[PDB]
């Protein structure tokens, strides 16, 4: 192993190249850009995001990924094995230049314990989603996504805009982090409780968050006096949501929106139990991780009573992909799923035509590449002024961490025509060097959760998950740079299925033949499993891109 | 949309129905896993091993035909539990059909819930070789089923097995092969099953030789049999459930016992003592919680009786249908006290990617395949141990359906056959193109810890990274399909696993995919044992060149 190293790790930047060829050099600064300290919540472990999720599985495995990536041919293949590289294979320019699949168990042993015992033989690693395919940008990874959710729960519950509105929520985490960010630019003012300063420090250095408040009741004097001003400001609170939202809910404070992004769904190491501190936590999993576990779920079962009791109040309440509604029912909450997902809550409509979290980034470390590329996508799509006012906010209110990177979600049809653009800037030298283009793991066609993404499918199929795989094989046939295969992101051990691709636009008529098949496919495949699920919008969709679906089109 | 009352054979010779051979071959494969000479039930879509199935219902089945003949050569079908649901632009060096089946979330990944989404349209029991239609009868399995009786043999009793008896159940698709196994192996056997109708077939196909009247006449013959040398299979019409418990007081001992019966499905595969298959079905349908407890209840009996064997120095293994499992969730808290047949037999094989390597002609003549086994030898001239193999194929093999050979070899001579038969094709010495597949169970395409990866040596087992990063490459290098399929041997929530098949359709860029994909699928199941510290494995990776970042630089 080890898996502490006192090391800086940063994306190589500009024009040269380290390894062989464009194609090999991009997985490369990923894995690296996954790790920056600006970038990664804590990469002296390898640790990315999201409880334990790793870029590699140790450091000798790191050590040699970047060596065996700088020697590898463009006809060759690397396999990667949760975070391991163990075998590279001859295949041929047009496949991808990795395989990487990771944290997958065989579904009778796919829980936390197992892995657990497996990790400490040192024979796993937790690939979260994009930690360890190497597509991490950051807290913006997520922010469009957490701002959609907010915008679409307000056009539902309060006519649009979060003006004079709350949100109370918990984690400020890697992904939790876009959360206070997500509130404001929806309107609303937010409340953000989180356990560690370290935390609300990264949030507040990213400028994710606005402010910190003292304690509980000087929060909620901020709170009264924002939204009374009509204002949008993120407040973060050094505390535990466990004690803190019980404590609301006895006090009667009423907030206009109710959600959750700690890091429930990996009880031992990402949900801090109540009346504890980080600190015994980390310690007491290593004695007693039994203990421990229960010891959090039990929190997580009070946390769940509380987001009930307000959502009895008729206050909009909803889990954001953390299992935590899982863990409390475990605990005795049997009615802990009476709220619901925020997919098939909010978000389902999109997935539907192939949108979600669609990003590319700038391998060369130039800021003006993506605001270059943020030109081109609005001169490609004229006439969305929601998306122009997004890429406006991503502009004035996100900063970059690592690599220059964007989000920007858009679904099939365009995901092909901003791809194709961006190679031939590439080709043209407007932009200084080639970009990646990927996505979440969280996408239409490439996440099996029924606790998350497919949660309450209109036809049942909930745990069906032939459909990830399907995409991750052919993103393999259509020639992504890179594919990942991975399990229980999100949600955890047990309860999801899930893949990643990337792909390089390198300026080549070879990239462009596979840019045009791969970025109509990707997102193909996640209309054609909402066509099949029986979604009216995603038949429409099919139909008016020309999707071949032999069971629904002949 | 169940049943179709209609016999399907796979199209022969060399007119095409589909646009080129990489489409007619998948086409003809689907056919001929519902022939039926090759499928146990295949009026109800049904191929082996309880309910797998060659395609999810009799609409999804026409479709899929009708999509496979007109697809274009750089177009790719994504086949879903059995259901054609889309295709994507490609390339021709890829595969022109991927397949995931039976896949669940995992704490979803159980028979309540597959039967759940299966009354609502949602599912299909792809098995292994099933729903990826390389499925060849019962030949598929008979040379693992041999060499691990073989391998047993060796261990306990100096080898050939002359004079020794294997008792086991099942004559099913696979388990029909284990009395033919048994007797290749030398040992004569018992082979209980529950329904006529499968011991006739196997029969007919003459993988078991005669049929005895009652348990009373089996011992007579088997004491006969054995006390003479002979290698003669003795089917007995009788619940295994019930059986063996009766030999095991009767102070019986037989030289080995397993058992292949579907116990990997208590709903559908697996009869309850006392009762009979019509009312078995029958109460499927009314009581299906009810059924799945009382066959259970039985093979936690069942067990109990191998047990009690092995308590009497009896080799006694599991043979891969997770019956281990049921009994230990009824109770039998040491039902894992008997191993199974990899770990205890069948792994080194694995270690040197050596497995269930085949391949058939889709001509339809026999004539096809006797030349690949006349090129086989001339290839491999100095393995006797395999030449024998093809000369018992030859001799006590019969075909069902396409001809098709089962072959074990690993990595290394996998490429070089399929170059020699991919140039055969092309010289016109054989009259159609061959396909080259295999089961899924093989060394580097499998994770099933009550199965194939069961105790790995370096604990392991529930890793299935493996079998996904198979596919994945498989797909990369240009398999003509590739498949991921859940749950196949061992039932829900116990395995995943990959196939492929390529085409030798003898030109030139089938050639170039042949050399790299029969390199690199045998070549992850070496990995993957070098990975777990299989020195073994570690020397073949080094005799065959593997770059293996981790163990070679
Ligand atoms: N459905 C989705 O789309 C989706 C998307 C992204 C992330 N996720 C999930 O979101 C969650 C957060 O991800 P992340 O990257 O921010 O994780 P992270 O591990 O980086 O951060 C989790 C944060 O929760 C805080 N925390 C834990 N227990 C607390 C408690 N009781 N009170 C207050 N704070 C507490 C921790 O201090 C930490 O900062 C994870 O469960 C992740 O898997 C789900
Ligand atoms: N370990 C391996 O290498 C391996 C390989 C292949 C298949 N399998 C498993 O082998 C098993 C058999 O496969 P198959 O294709 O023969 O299945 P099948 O469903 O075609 O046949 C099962 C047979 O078992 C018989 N049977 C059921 N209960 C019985 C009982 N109590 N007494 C006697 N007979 C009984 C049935 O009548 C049937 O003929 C399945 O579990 C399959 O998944 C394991
Ligand atoms: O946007 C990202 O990179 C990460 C997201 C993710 C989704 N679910 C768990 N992690
Ligand atoms: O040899 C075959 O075709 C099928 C086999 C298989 C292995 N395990 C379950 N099915």
């Amino acid at each position: 192993n080890n898996k502490y190293r006192d090391v800086e790790i940063r994306a190589p930047r500009g024009n040269k190249l380290t390894a062989k060829s464009w194609l090999t050099e991009a997985p490369l600064r990923m894995l690296m850009n996954n790790l920056d300290p600006q970038v990664a919540e804590n990469p002296k472990e390898l640790v990315v995001y999201g409880g334990i999720g790793r870029a590699a599985r140790n450091w000798e495995c790191y050590d040699k990924i970047v060596e065996t990536l700088t020697r590898l041919e463009d006809d060759e293949t690397l396999l990667v094995q949760s975070g391991k590289p163990v075998g590279v294979f001859k295949t041929h320019s047009n496949a991808p230049r990795v395989l990487i699949a990771n944290s997958n168990l065989v579904p009778h042993w796919a829980n936390w314990e197992h892995f657990n015992e497996l990790d400490a033989k040192g024979l796993a690693m937790y690939g979260q989603m994009t930690a360890g395919s190497w597509i991490y940008i950051g807290s913006q990874g997520i922010v469009q996504g957490t701002y959609e959710t907010f915008v679409e729960a307000g056009r539902q519950h309060y006519g649009g805009s979060l003006k004079g509105k709350w949100v109370l929520t918990a984690g400020l985490g890697g992904m939790g982090g876009a959360q206070p960010l997500a509130a404001t630019l929806a309107g609303a003012c937010s409340l953000n409780i989180e356990s560690q300063q370290s935390r609300i420090d990264f949030r507040l250095e990213t400028r994710y968050v606005d402010e910190q408040a003292t304690d509980l009741d000087d929060a909620l004097v901020r709170i009264a006096k924002y939204t009374a001003e009509g204002k949008a400001i993120s407040i973060a609170l050094h505390g535990n949501a466990a004690e803190i939202l019980p404590e609301l809910v006895k006090r009667g404070v009423r907030p206009d929106m109710v959600t959750d992004q700690t890091s429930a769904h990996d009880p031992l190491n990402g949900y801090l139990p109540a009346g504890w501190t980080w600190e015994q936590y980390r310690d007491r999993a290593q004695t007693e991780p039994a203990a421990v576990v229960k010891a959090a779920k039990q929190s997580m079962a009070v946390h769940v009573q509380a987001m009930l009791d307000f959502q009895k109040q008729g206050v909009p309440t909803f889990d954001y992909g953390n299992n935590i509604r899982q863990m409390a029912k475990e605990e005795g909450v049997a009615d802990a799923f009476d709220f619901p997902g925020f997919v098939p809550a909010y978000i389902r409509p999109l997935f539907c035509r192939g949108v979600g979290p669609f990003r590319w980034a700038a391998l060369s470390g130039e800021a003006e590449d993506i605001y270059k590329t943020d030109a081109k996508v609005k001169e490609l799509i004229p006439d969305d002024a929601h998306l122009h006012r997004w890429l406006d906010m991503a502009r004035e209110r996100i900063s970059f961490q690592g690599l220059p990177a964007r989000i920007c979600w858009v679904g099939l049809g365009l995901r092909a025509k901003l791809g194709l653009a961006f190679n031939e800037m590439v080709r043209s030298g407007e932009l200084s060097a080639p970009v990646v283009i990927g996505r979440d793991h969280l996408d239409s066609g490439s996440v099996s959760s029924p606790n998350a993404e497919t949660e309450a499918m209109r036809d049942g199929s909930d745990a069906v998950s032939d459909w990830p795989l399907l995409n991750a094989l052919l993103n393999t046939a259509g020639g992504a740079t890179w594919v990942s295969l991975h399990h229980g992101g999100g949600v955890g051990m047990g309860f999801s299925q899930h893949s990643g691709m990337v792909i390089v636009c390198d300026g080549t008529d070879e990239a462009a033949e596979r840019i045009a098949r791969v970025l109509t496919n990707d997102p193909g495949t996640g209309v054609m499993r909402h066509a099949d699920a029986g979604y009216d919008i995603a038949i429409d969709c099919a139909k008016e891109q020309g999707l071949d679906l032999p069971m629904i089109t002949g």
